[PDB]
């Protein structure tokens, strides 16, 4: 509250430490999917269907330019592109599976770095 504040944790690293773990995140085999954003034009139902289309291309302008204003942001946005994955694709496909797959290898990732 007013004046009463939790003691200060560093965030002075962060910047830097998401942007490794973006880059891991681009150069992953099973990256492909993620790396540009879907084509609206080309891909029937998806713009109407995912109201917040994300991909790791995105994502990385966002970094580069300050548009997260904190490490949450970066995650929530990250998770947005796996989340999109799983509402367009089934389980039981190339995609389906590269989306789990990458999940899984951001969130150790994730909490490794800052958990």
């Amino acid at each position: 509250s007013m004046s009463v504040k939790k003691p200060k944790r560093d965030d002075s690293k962060d910047l830097a430490l998401c942007s490794m773990i973006l880059t891991e995140m681009e150069t992953h085999e099973d990256a492909w999917p993620f790396l540009l954003p879907v084509n609206l034009k080309l891909v029937p139902g998806y713009k109407k269907v995912i109201k917040k289309p994300m991909d790791f291309s995105t994502i990385r302008e966002k970094l580069s330019s300050g548009q997260y204003p904190n490490l949450e942001t970066f995650a929530l946005d990250v998770r947005l592109v796996f989340d999109n994955c799983e509402t367009f694709n089934e389980d039981d496909s190339d995609i389906g599976r590269a989306g789990h797959n990458m999940r899984k290898y951001f969130e150790k990732k994730w909490t490794d770095t800052f958990k």
